[PDB]
Parts: C-alpha cells; sequence; structure tokens
C-alpha cells in the first residue's frame, strides 16, 4: 500500500508544471472577503466566483478554515463541497484547528474539555475515543485535516504559554495522549497534524526581540521537548507543524530584520538545520512538514510573508501555510508573486528543483493515505448535510464529552467531608466567579440540577468579581449564604508572597485574580461556611488556597452565553460538587508551593476520591 501510494504520487508530480507544483505548497485562509464593489471584508460563510477563480488559478494544495468559515452544519458542508467542486483536479486539504477545550472552530460541533483536562483523566482510550469523535465530526463535514494534537510539553509554571492546550508537564503523558489523539484522527482518515516542532512549551519569559526563544540546550531538548515527537513520529504521524521560535542550541544562524535592521536569530520554521537536519534526517519524519501561520506579526514583520516562504521552503517545509493575505481580488497579485518568488529560487537554484518534486510527492501521498484522492464520492451536497446533520454535534457525542469533562475534575481537598454539597430546601448558593458568563455557568448547571429533582429548590446570588475589592458588602453577602462556590482563574499564579507568606493586606483591587478569592475563602472560614474553590484554567492558583476545606480544579474556564455552555468543564465541576458526577482526575502537572517555595505542593498524579477522601 504506502509502496503504491509512493509510486503514484511520483507519477502525478512527474506530470504537472512548476506552477501546479508550487500550488500544491500553498495552504492560504480565505476569512474575510471584500467582494467588488464592497466597501470592506466580511467572513466568508458562501462560496463566491471571485474565491473559486483563485483556487482555479493558482491550484492550492490547501485552505486553512477559521470560525467565521464554519458556524453551521449546514453552511459548513455547502463550503467544503463548493470549495472542492473549485479544485476538481487534486482534491484541496481543507485544514482546521479543531483542538477541543480552549481552542475550537466548528459553531454547531461538540467542544471537549481539553488536552489538559484529557491528561487528567489519564486513558489513552479517552485521548482516542475523543480524537475519534473529532475525527467523525470533521470528515462529515468534508473537513480532512486537523491542525491537531498539540504535543507541546507544559512543564514551566512560570510560562505556561500553552497551558490547559497541553496535555502534561510529563514527557511520557504528553506523548502517549498525543499518540492516541492521532491514532484517534487518522482512524477517521483525517490528516493529523503534531504541532509545534521543535516543542513550544517552555519558552523563555524575557524573549524580548518579537520571537520567543528557548535557551535549553540540546540534552535537555533531546531529553523532553522532542520526545513526544519521536514517539508520534514512529508511530506514523502524517504531518507536523513548526514552531516559529528560535532555539540556538539546535541553529544559531542569523538574518538582518526587516523590521529594524538589527540581527535576528532565525526561527526554527526557516531553519534547515531544524526542519531537514534535525526533523527530516535524525528524527526520520518523512511525512508533510506544514509551516506555522506565516502571516504572525513578528515573521511578517522581520522577514517579510513571502520572503519567508521561499526561505522555509528552503529550510524544508512542504507547505507553506497562509503564505499571504488576500482579502479581495484588488490584491491577488500577493499570490502572482508569491509564486514567482518561489519560482525565482529554483531558476537561481536557491531551492533544487528535486526538493520541490520531493515536497510535492509528499502532500499528494498524504492525500491518498487519507482517502482525499480520488474524490469519488457520489452523494449530492443536500444528501451529505442530512448526513452531517446527525453525526456533528450528536447527543451520543455531547454524552462522551460530558463523561470526559467529569471525569477529569481533580479533588485536591475535601476534609471533613465537605463535599457533595447536599443543600436543604431554602439553601442560600453564593455563586463567585470573575465573569458572569462563568457565574451563569454554574447558575444554569444547578437550575437543571433543581428542574431534574437532583437537589432541592434553592436560592441564588451571583457575585462576579474581576477588577473588584473584597470588601464589608461582599462579605456580607458571605455571612449570608449556607453554601460558597468560588471559580478561581489564573494563567501564572501570581499571588503577593513574602518569606512563604501570602499578603492578604491589598485593598485597592490590583491583584484582584489571587487576592479576592482568598478573601472570600477567608470570610467562609471566618464564619463556618462551606466553601468549595474550583481551579479554572491552570491549576496553579490551587497553591493559593491550602486553607480551604475543599478544591478541585476543572482545566477550562469559559462559560454560558445565548442558552449555550461554551465548554463543558465548568459544568462538569459543579456536578461534582452536588454529587452528580464521579471525578477521576489526577493531576498531569505538578503545582508548586508558594507558602514553601521551590516545593511541590500537589504532585504529578496526585487526586482524591471524592468519597473516601482518600488519594486514588
Ligand atoms: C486569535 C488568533 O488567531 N491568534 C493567531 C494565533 O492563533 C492562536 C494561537 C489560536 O487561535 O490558537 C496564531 O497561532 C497559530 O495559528 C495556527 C493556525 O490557526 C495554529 O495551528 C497554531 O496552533 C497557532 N500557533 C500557536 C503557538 O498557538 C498566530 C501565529 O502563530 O497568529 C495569530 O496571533
Amino acid at each position: 500500500s504506502a509502496s503504491k501510494r509512493a509510486i503514484d504520487a511520483n507519477q502525478i508530480v512527474n506530470r504537472m508544471s512548476l506552477d501546479e507544483k508550487l500550488g500544491q505548497m500553498l495552504m492560504p485562509d480565505f476569512r474575510n472577503w471584500q467582494k467588488e464593489g464592497e466597501s470592506s471584508p466580511q467572513a466568508l460563510t458562501k462560496m463566491n466566483d471571485e474565491v473559486a477563480s483563485l483556487v482555479k488559478k493558482y491550484q492550492f494544495g490547501g485552505i486553512i478554515l477559521f470560525a467565521e468559515n464554519v458556524k453551521t452544519t449546514k453552511q459548513t458542508v455547502q463550503l467544503t463541497d463548493d470549495y472542492q467542486k473549485a479544485s476538481p483536479k487534486i482534491p484541496l486539504m481543507l485544514s482546521i484547528d479543531q483542538e477541543g477545550g480552549i481552542v475550537t472552530r466548528l459553531g454547531e460541533g461538540t467542544n471537549f474539555p481539553g488536552n489538559m483536562a484529557l491528561g487528567a483523566a489519564r486513558s489513552r482510550i479517552n485521548a482516542y475515543q475523543t480524537g475519534s469523535i473529532i475525527g467523525k465530526e470533521l470528515s462529515a463535514l468534508g473537513i480532512n485535516t486537523d491542525f491537531s494534537p498539540v504535543v507541546d510539553i507544559n512543564n514551566n509554571p512560570d510560562n505556561p504559554v500553552i497551558g490547559v492546550r497541553s496535555f502534561s508537564s510529563n514527557r511520557e503523558l504528553t506523548s502517549r495522549l498525543g499518540l492516541y489523539t492521532m491514532k484517534g484522527l487518522q482512524r477517521q482518515d483525517i490528516a493529523s497534524a503534531l504541532k509545534h516542532f521543535p516543542g513550544h512549551g517552555d519558552t523563555d519569559v524575557d524573549s524580548h526581540y518579537g520571537l520567543p526563544l528557548v535557551s535549553h540546550g540540546q540534552e535537555r531538548l533531546r531529553e523532553v521537548e522532542l520526545y513526544p515527537f519521536q514517539k508520534a513520529i514512529d508511530a506514523g504521524a502524517d504531518m507536523v507543524m513548526t514552531a516559529h521560535v528560535q532555539f540556538p542550541a539546535f541553529d544559531d544562524t542569523t538574518y538582518k530584520s526587516k523590521l529594524d535592521g538589527s540581527d535576528i536569530l532565525v526561527p526554527a520554521t526557516l531553519s534547515k538545520k531544524v526542519m531537514t537536519g534535525l526533523l527530516r534526517q535524525e528524527m526520520g519524519f518523512n511525512g508533510v512538514i506544514v509551516t506555522n501561520a506565516l502571516n504572525m506579526k513578528a515573521i511578517a514583520d522581520h522577514f517579510g510573508q513571502e520572503e519567508a516562504v521561499v526561505m522555509a521552503v528552503k529550510a524544508g517545509v512542504d507547505i507553506a501555510l497562509m503564505p499571504a493575505s488576500v482579502t479581495s481580488l484588488k490584491e491577488e497579485q500577493k499570490f502572482a508573486r508569491v509564486i514567482q518568488a518561489l519560482k525565482e529560487a529554483v531558476k537561481n537554484g536557491d531551492i533544487p528543483e528535486q526538493q520541490i518534486n520531493n515536497s510535492v510527492e509528499r502532500i499528494i501521498s498524504l492525500k491518498i493515505k487519507r482517502g482525499m484522492y480520488p474524490a469519488r464520492n457520489s452523494d449530492s451536497t443536500k444528501e451529505k448535510i442530512a448526513k452531517a446533520k446527525k453525526i456533528v454535534g450528536s447527543k451520543q457525542h455531547l454524552k462522551a464529552e460530558k463523561k470526559l469533562a467529569e471525569k477529569a475534575v481533580t479533588v485536591l481537598k475535601n476534609e471533613q467531608h465537605t463535599l457533595p454539597f447536599k443543600p436543604k430546601k431554602g439553601s442560600r448558593i453564593l455563586i463567585v466567579a470573575p465573569y458572569e458568563e462563568q457565574t451563569a455557568s454554574i447558575e444554569q448547571t444547578i437550575h437543571d440540577l433543581i428542574k431534574r429533582k437532583k437537589i432541592k429548590p434553592v436560592s441564588l446570588s451571583k457575585m462576579n468579581f474581576a477588577s473588584q475589592v473584597f470588601k464589608t458588602e461582599h462579605e456580607k453577602q458571605v455571612k449570608e449564604a449556607d453554601y460558597i462556590i468560588t471559580g478561581s482563574y489564573v494563567v501564572k499564579n501570581d499571588p503577593v508572597v513574602n518569606d512563604g507568606v501570602i499578603d492578604d493586606t491589598i485593598s485597592d483591587s490590583s491583584k484582584w485574580a489571587t487576592v479576592f478569592p482568598r478573601a472570600v475563602m477567608k470570610a467562609a472560614l471566618q464564619h463556618n461556611k462551606p466553601f468549595v474553590l474550583m481551579s479554572l484554567r491552570n491549576p496553579y492558583d490551587a497553591a493559593n488556597f491550602e486553607e480551604a476545606k475543599a478544591l478541585i480544579a476543572v482545566y477550562g474556564f469559559k462559560g454560558y452565553a445565548n442558552g449555550r455552555y461554551l465548554q463543558p468543564n465548568i459544568p462538569a465541576g459543579v456536578m461534582a460538587i452536588f454529587g452528580q458526577a464521579k471525578p477521576k482526575g489526577t493531576l498531569p502537572v505538578d503545582i508548586p508551593s508558594v507558602t514553601k517555595p521551590g516545593n511541590t505542593l500537589y504532585p504529578l498524579g496526585y487526586g482524591l476520591n471524592i468519597k473516601t477522601g482518600r488519594p486514588l
């Protein structure tokens, strides 16, 4: 099969002109479009003849879709069908960032609790079924490529840039879950891309040249960052997406910035040493290498979008993502100029022509392997739409989402059997969180439990604390409550701490993200109120609540708006609090102590049984 796949791809590439070949290596977006006569772009939700004409002219290898383009199942199937009608010779790779959790694009699909939640749920089977469900939805929609999984390792709490998009701080847990997410997508014939190579998880905090910098030496990079990429590559990864990050330990090449004329270190995307020497040769990856988005401001500014395409191709990449930003026919020639720059590089010998042929063969082999080519589907658009409506966001998928999110909830403290809350009729629950959307999600979850007669009728009060200070009016609310649920949101956990003592005296609204919830905790404890803290994003804030009797993490923070839950994590937490779910989560990261700096407060793998109060 793979043998036959390669001969086939070779015959196809041998017949293509250079224009057709360079076309395959481009993957633009058409997020917004401004038609002739229009004064401004608007979201592209349906095909028009202007966009179709550029797809026909330049013969792109693919299109990346964004949320603007995929708002409903009906519109999306119509759009992917019309994109493919405009690309009949070689079907397009139609791609998307459908990661789950905090990065999703589908307007009507299943969101999932995200990677760190999968880390917390631990099982490779859960990651596989998640990738499998995402893959089923994408496939029904006519989307055939997913830029997932993230296999970046979030191992530095002091710079958690990938954060909940990462499975874990541990290389093996990240590797395992990445591998099975990828197998799950591929099982549904979705091309999967590992990202972001060679590892975006731990960049230098004081990066100050616009491109993130990783200062670690090769031994550490080979032992940690590269490890889940290697495992997945050997298990048959289709694609790898680059990181626009400097790695001096592998390439110290500089270029003269077009932004300020200074010498700038090359990012991994434009490094032959990383793309060819390390990924292609040393790690033996022969699948498709795709750049991270070339419109990222620092690439465009330091290198120029057009010249970056040429440099990335020279470095050994196969697909340039978003190689030019074209939003109307007035700027179509941006595409012609990109092609022309690649032609000049081939003509003058900067890029050997055989390198181009080899890259397009990788692309065509992948399209064949994942059943993108040849296309022999005889269903009408209407028929595909009806099929997709049964699959996308189906209640079966939503049930899986719910059970995964509930499974991932991690109980860090439950002293004195504080949880579950079992309120008597007439209890007042005070619900406190940074935003109205978050308090609404908690409120709506409790309301549903009441209508479902799972808990007795209770009164609810909400307290939204972003930018606020806890004062006498808030303490009054705490005193009047019978149960308190508080949500905490941090990226980096940054309380003011002195010699291991957290500062509670900050009374002017500054530092609210840590000061306010702690103040609610202190009042509740002072007034003997059942109090639970729910960590909403990065779980490092658990370290701020050692005095609390009940503490959980849900690893996702988006709330409820326009009758819709934006993420399932918060409802999963509330369900656990009221004894209607079985949390089984264990930490996928270490949580550093703030009161004893340098010590781990809660280690990787820690999590309690909510019933027995004992560790899992
Ligand atoms: C709001 C927005 O779109 N910002 C983008 C970046 O995307 C963010 C990070 C996002 O939506 O997740 C964009 O980042 C890259 O975009 C690629 C394609 O959408 C992603 O596949 C990729 O994962 C993402 N890179 C990272 C490290 O997250 C960025 C270019 O890097 O340009 C805008 O800022």
